[PDB]
């Protein structure tokens, strides 16, 4: 028993982390086979960043301008191109530790692990969600750019995120591994603000199922609701609409606990309208929306990876 | 910016995890050089566990009775002994992935990462604290026994915990790597209860320093207090006494923020007596006591490991 915010084991991603230096700028790179992926603003100095011409700045650079280190060892760059907001540096050595991997673009509401890195060396690992407003609530300092976020499915690392920037309010923005931003953000030092966020309703329900499984059951009421009446209440409290797909995805947790999704919706409606009255659920005083239904089943079923 | 509950990168510990089977019972082992460390109750069946004679049960076992798998590969056991609550199985192959490591016995209040494992395969990683009552608030299912907890100091893995058991209220108990229990617990299925817990005062202060560093400053008052007057208030709210050692350990965060430890004590006293009035600190509605001063400086300074 017990429920913790749990990250994927980081070992397969640790073996892929390198340092990329171009001039004054060092950040992190991801070394898969014979390619290093990093943020394209490694080619910028301090003044450049207000409004850089990347395509232009990159012409003034030769392969030899990029210093790539995998721990001690220097990797020799033998090619380089820009894809959207990411650099691909071809190196003369394939990474012998390259895991089986995929590049995925995750959906808002989905979770992943971040391996926070400085100078190509891993700092820590923590679980995040892609917020509805396409930001993450991370912990990133200057030097963390190029750190990646990922899921592991048995032996396969699905890379979904590369860190580029911080926004007002201490939230973070980045790209998929094809260098396309999540949300409307751009890799320029301009006035950019995150959209208003919303609470990921399906994840809050998944977490109430995690509470029941763990014997924290005080908030279960005797009532049901319709999907329509539920979404009218959710709307007031800045919660995303619950869809039928969301209901279907909650099916297995519903069946394991013997609590219909619409009955759990009736309990969430009461919590939203009445508050928690100083009580906790799974040790928390606020409703948690950063656990997917999959995360709940995995953690409560003890699913493992290669 | 941003503050997350962050685990150590798990890669060095992942390479040490194996499966140990004795009869019907499979749990996890830690393979360092040519020795596998696991919980000694791997030699028990279901009925044994009410009050096992370990010394006795272990005599009926030969080396060949222990099936040890490192992924696919079987390891051949060529020796076995019991040290307190742990088995040492000598194997004919030294682990080529053995990191530089130490066995440490941590102090209550100190944090570590758990690599949750099933059938020798890693599940997830999360940060825990050794509670004052010698329990941890973990996430452990049947099959997780032998999972280890650890700190990384640059290249060196300090093993401090091996998982043995769950207690009433969904909290967990285990041993150091010399097989001695943290707290008064025993590896028998008896009525055992955790002592009353207390809040780790020094860690709450470290976390308020983390809030200020991150620009969450609303709870800072204009007052100071003496150490004695502070500890009289702490006592009422079931907080540990703050010692001079604790004050000295908070010195660097005090200096970085320009807030004397006794001034921050005055602010915590007001929070304890008045509550948070529906406000949050670093996104939390409750005071957090599972971040050490070291954890705060590391996460806010971007310290990395080999
Ligand atoms: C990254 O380049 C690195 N070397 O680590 C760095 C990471 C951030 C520093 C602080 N925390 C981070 O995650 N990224 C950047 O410096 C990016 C790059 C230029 C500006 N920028 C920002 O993050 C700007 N941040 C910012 C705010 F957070 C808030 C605000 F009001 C204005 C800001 F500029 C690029 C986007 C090219
Ligand atoms: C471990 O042996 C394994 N194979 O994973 C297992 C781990 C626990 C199962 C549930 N969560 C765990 O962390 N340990 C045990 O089964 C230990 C071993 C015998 C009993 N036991 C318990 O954990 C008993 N738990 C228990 C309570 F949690 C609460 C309660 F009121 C009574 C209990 F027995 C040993 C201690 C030898
Ligand atoms: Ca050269
Ligand atoms: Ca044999
Ligand atoms: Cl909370």
């Amino acid at each position: 028993s017990g429920f913790r915010k749990m990250a994927f084991p980081s070992g397969k991603v640790e073996g892929c982390m390198v340092q990329v230096t171009c001039g004054t700028t060092t950040l992190n790179g991801l070394w898969l086979d014979d390619v290093v992926y990093c943020p394209r603003h490694v080619i910028c100095t301090s003044e450049d960043m207000l409004n850089p011409n990347y395509e232009d700045l990159l012409i003034r650079k030769s392969n030899h301008n990029f210093l790539v280190q995998a721990g001690n060892v220097q990797l020799r760059v033998i090619g380089h191109s820009m894809q959207n907001c990411v650099l691909k540096l071809k190196v003369d050595t394939a990474n012998p530790k390259t895991p089986k991997y995929k590049f995925v673009r995750i959906q808002p509401g989905q979770t992943f692990s971040v391996l926070a890195c400085y100078n190509g060396s891993p700092s820590g690992v923590y679980q995040c969600a892609m917020r509805p407003n396409f930001t993450i609530k991370g912990s990133f300092l200057n030097g963390s750019c190029g750190s990646v976020g990922f899921n592991i499915d048995y032996d396969c690392v699905s890379f979904c995120y590369m860190h580029h920037m911080e926004l007002p309010t201490g939230v973070h923005a980045g790209t998929d591994l094809e260098g396309n931003f999540y949300g409307p953000f751009v890799d320029r030092q301009t006035a950019q603000a995150a959209g208003t966020d919303t609470t990921i309703t399906v994840n809050v329900l998944a977490w109430l199922y995690a509470a029941v499984i763990n014997g924290d059951r005080w908030f279960l009421n005797r009532f049901t609701t319709t999907l329509n009446d539920f979404n009218l209440v959710a709307m007031k409290y800045n919660y995303e609409p619950l869809t039928q797909d969301h209901v279907d995805i909650l099916g297995p947790l519903s069946a394991q606990t013997g609590i219909a999704v619409l009955d759990m919706c009736a309990s969430l409606k009461e919590l939203l309208q009445n508050g928690m009255n100083g009580r906790t659920i799974l040790g928390s005083a606020l409703l948690e929306d950063e656990f997917t239904p999959f995360d709940v089943v995995r953690q409560c079923s003890g699913v493992t990876f290669q």
